[PDB]
C-alpha cells in the first residue's frame, strides 16, 4: 500500500521485518528463488522479477506508494533503480542501501537524502565491542562511537559535494495538544527558533557544538517541555549536562550565557492543588533546580510561563493558554 | 599492543579507524593489496598474508594481544580464524563480525559472545528512516527499533541454544571516586542487589520487564548517583519515566511499589554551602521532585543519605562516608 521493498535479502529483511512489527503493510520487489521460502512466511505480496522493470514497479503500486525502500545488494542495479523512480514516480521517496563510500556517493548524487552504508553501523558497534573488552565503560564507548559517526558523515558529505530560542523538548511532538498550540502560537511571532530535542537527537547524541552556536545567537532561551514526574524529560536533562560545558557555560572563562534571560514554560496534567505534596509543596519549589542551573551559569532567570490542568483542558483553555504563551513571549520582546 | 584486527575492507577500516580515535595500539592481518596504501598511511603495522596461518598470527603477537577483531567477511575463513585462535590463544578475547543469522549461530557455538551481524543495525535505521518518512516521530521510531532489536536478539540467541535494590546511575562508574567507594561498602552487607544503568542500557534504550522483576524483590529502593545539575542523571530519569508505568507503579492497580522504600542516596562536589542558590536554597529542597514520585507510586520515603564536599575531600572522609552508607543500609534492614 505505502511501501514497496526492493531486494528482500539480509538487508530488505529486517527493514520489512521491523516495518511489519510496526504495523505497516508493504510489496516486495526480490528476484532470488532462495528467497521464496522467507517470502512466503513474510506473508507480504511479491512481485518477482527485476525491480528495474517499469511494468514490474507500476503493477507494484509505485505511482501511488509513499516510500520505496531501496534495499537492492549490486551498486549499479541499485542506483538504476534509483534513477528510474526518481525520473517516473516524482512523489514517491527514495530510501536507499549503499555498498560503500563510492555507492554513497552517487546516491546523493541521485538526490536521495541519506543512504545508509550497509556495514557502518556494524563496524561501529564492533569497535565499541573492543573498546568495552579493553576496558572501556559502555556509555563512554558509544559517545566515543557517537562523535566518530558526527566526523565521519561530515567528511562524507564534503566528498559528495565534491531574538528567541525555543529548546523544545516532549517526548512525542507529534501527540502533544498542549504544547503543540503554544508552539504553533510563538512561530507567529519574529525572530523565533525553534529546536525541537526528541526529532534532532531520537539516539541521545546530542551535538554539543552545534547547540552552543545556536545559543550565541539568542537573547532569550525557553526551555518548553510537558511536566514528568515533577521534572524535566530525559533529554533536556542530558542537553544541560552536556551543552552547559566547564569553560563555556561556567568555570573559569565560562561566559557565553552571561547576560541573558531564560524561561521555563512547562505544561502539568495536574492542577496548582496537586503541588502540595511532600516536605517542601507547592508548584514553584520544582523550578529549583532549573534556576540553580540558569543562575550558576549566569542566565536571569524570568517568572515561569506554567500551563496546568491539560488533563481536564477544555480546548477553549488549550487556546488561551497558548496566546498567553505568544503574550509572555512578544511582551519579553518589547521590553528587549 | 593490545588489538589485532583481521581483515581491512569497509568493515575492518571503520572499526581500526574507531579505536586509533581512542590512541588504541593495533596490528592488522590483511592479504588485500588494495588496501596496503591505506595501511600506509594510518601508519599501521601489517602482517600480510592469510589471517588462517599460525606463524602470522605468532607474529602478530596472538599470544599476547588482549583482543581480536575478526572482521574477515568471507564466513568460512572468518570461522575458521575463530577457531583456530579459540584454540590456541585462550586468553584472546574473539569479537567478530557475522555475515548472518547463521554466521553469528556458528560464532556463538565456537564461543564468541556477542557477534555482530554485520548489515542488522544498518537495516534498522534504512527502516527508521522510512517510519519517518510515513511520519512517525524519530524518537517513537527509534523506540520500535529498541524493542525488534530486543526480541529479534532474544530469537537469534534461543536458536543458538538448538532485600536491597540499588539502582546504580553514575554516567562513568570507571571514573569514579565517591560513589564506586560506596558500592564496594555496600556490597559488603547480604541481601543487595546493584543495577548499574549506564552499563545495562548504554543506548538509553530500558528493557521496563526486567527492571520490573528486580523491583518486585526489592524491599528497599535506592537511587545512588552523583548529582548534576541540582538533580539527576538523565538515564535514571528515563528509567523512572519509563519503569514507574501506568497500571503499575500508579492509576487503577498499580501498587506494585506500594510498601517498598525509598532511599535517595546522593554525592555532590559542593559542600553544603554551595546550594545557597535560587529562590528555594538550601540542599533539602532538591530532593522535592524524588519525594513527590515516590509518594504518588506508594513508596516510603527515607531521609537521603548525602555525601557532600567531594570537590575538596581528603580520602579518610570519603572512606568515612562510604561507612556511613553501609551503616544506613545496615540499620534499614535491621529495622525490616
Ligand atoms: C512520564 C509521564 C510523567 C508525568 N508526570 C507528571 C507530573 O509529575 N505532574 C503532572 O502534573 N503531570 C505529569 N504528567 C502529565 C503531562 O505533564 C501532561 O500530560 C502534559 O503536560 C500534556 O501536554 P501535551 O498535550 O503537550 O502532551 C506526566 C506524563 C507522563 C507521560
Ligand atoms: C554534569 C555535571 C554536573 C554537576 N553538577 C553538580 C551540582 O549540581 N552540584 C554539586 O554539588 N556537584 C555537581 N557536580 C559534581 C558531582 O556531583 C561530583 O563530582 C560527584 O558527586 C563525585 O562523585 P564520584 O566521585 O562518584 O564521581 C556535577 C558534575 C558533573 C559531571
Ligand atoms: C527467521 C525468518 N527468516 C526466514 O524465514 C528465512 C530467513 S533466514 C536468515 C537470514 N539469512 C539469509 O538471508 C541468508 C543469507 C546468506 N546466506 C548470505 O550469505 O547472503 C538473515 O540472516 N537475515 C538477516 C538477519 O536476520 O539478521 C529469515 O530471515
Ligand atoms: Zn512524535
Ligand atoms: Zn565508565
Amino acid at each position: 500500500m505505502r511501501v514497496i521493498i526492493a531486494g528482500f535479502g539480509r538487508f530488505g529483511q529486517i527493514t520489512g521485518r521491523l516495518l511489519l512489527s510496526s504495523g505497516v503493510k508493504m510489496v516486495v520487489l526480490d528476484h532470488d528463488p532462495d528467497h521464496i521460502e522467507t517470502l512466503r512466511k513474510f506473508g507480504m505480496k511479491v512481485f518477482y522479477g527485476d525491480a528495474t522493470r517499469m511494468d514490474l514497479l507500476e503493477s507494484a503500486g509505485a505511482a501511488k506508494a509513499e516510500v520505496l525502500i531501496n534495499a537492492i545488494d549490486d551498486p549499479q542495479t541499485n542506483l538504476q533503480l534509483t534513477e528510474m523512480v526518481k525520473e517516473h514516480f516524482p512523489h514517491l521517496q527514495i530510501i536507499a542501501r549503499a555498498r560503500d563510500v563510492d555507492h554513497y556517493i552517487r546516491l546523493r548524487q541521485a538526490g536521495v537524502e541519506k543512504p545508509e552504508r550497509e556495514t557502518f553501523e556494524g563496524a561501529l558497534k564492533t569497535g565499541r565491542l573492543a573498546l568495552e573488552s579493553l576496558g572501556l565503560g559502555p556509555y563512554e564507548a558509544r559517545e566515543r562511537a557517537d562523535v566518530f559517526r558526527r566526523f565521519n558523515i561530515q567528511m562524507v558529505e564534503e566528498m559528495a559535494m565534491v531574538m528567541i530560542l525555543i529548546i523544545y523538548a516532549h517526548p512525542y511532538p507529534h501527540h502533544s495538544h498542549a504544547n503543540k498550540r503554544m508552539l504553533e502560537q510563538a512561530r507567529t511571532l519574529e525572530g523565533v527558533e525553534i529546536r525541537s530535542l526528541y526529532q534532532l537527537y531520537p539516539d541521545f547524541n546530542i551535538d554539543i557544538a552545534a547547540e552552543q552556536e545556536a545559543l550565541s545567537r539568542a537573547d532569550l532561551i525557553v526551555w518548553q517541555h510537558p511536566m514528568q514526574w515533577y521534572s524535566i524529560p530525559p533529554l533536556l536533562k542530558l542537553w544541560i549536562d552536556k551543552v552547559f560545558s566547564h569553560g563555556w557555560a561556567y568555570g573559569h572563562g565560562g561566559t557565553a550565557l552571561h547576560g541573558k534571560h531564560l524561561l521555563w514554560a512547562v505544561t502539568t496534567g495536574g492542577g496548582e492543588s496537586h503541588f502540595e505534596i511532600g516536605a517542601h509543596p507547592g508548584f514553584d519549589v520544582l523550578s529549583q533546580p532549573l534556576q540553580a542551573t540558569a543562575i550558576y551559569c549566569g542566565l536571569n532567570w524570568l517568572p515561569p510561563f506554567a500551563m496546568h490542568c491539560t488533563f481536564i483542558c477544555d480546548d477553549e483553555t488549550l487556546e488561551g493558554q497558548a496566546r498567553h504563551y505568544k503574550q509572555r513571549l512578544l511582551e519579553w520582546q518589547e521590553a528587549h
